[PDB]
DNA sequence: CGCCGCGTCAGACTCGTAGGATTATAGCATACGTGAGGTGGGATGTCAAGGCCTTTTTTGCCTAAAATGTGATCTAGATCACATTTTA
């Protein structure tokens, strides 16, 4: 969380200097610590998207009826 | 008794189209456990030569014994130019 706070906080100051946002090279540099800690801590900011979401724009399609089950098996598998 | 206000509750069906989110939140110190790493060590699994038995491959061998050789003495087939001679 701590890291979360320093990096987001930090994007900004070096969004104003650059006008662009920053690299994890040059973000990495900024934040004194090497590019896995930063990619890494970028790979698990995110958070979930809520089946019940419509991306269907019309209310067809609630994301949860697209998701397919690969967990059981297939009748041919076990033939 | 008979309004009136407020609130509850349904609004056809099968296909297709697209990807998709966002704000800001302090900071360092203590101390404890769990994940990724070493590490000898039973114990399991493998691979190359040897002793029990039967079968198989050579291989003795065992005697019936029928077969393989000895060669001078024959024999019953086999020929060819001429002289007819028969048959369709």
């Amino acid at each position: 969380i701590e890291t979360i706070n320093k990096l987001n906080r930090i994007s900004r100051q070096m969004l104003q200097e650059m006008g662009r946002e920053p690299t994890p090279e040059e973000l990495a540099e900024r934040m004194l610590m090497p590019e896995d800690k930063i990619r890494k801590v970028l790979k698990i900011a995110k958070e979930p998207i809520s089946m019940e979401t419509p991306i269907g724009d019309d209310e067809d399609s609630h994301l949860g009826d697209f998701i397919e089950d690969t967990t059981l098996e297939l009748p041919l598998d076990s033939a």
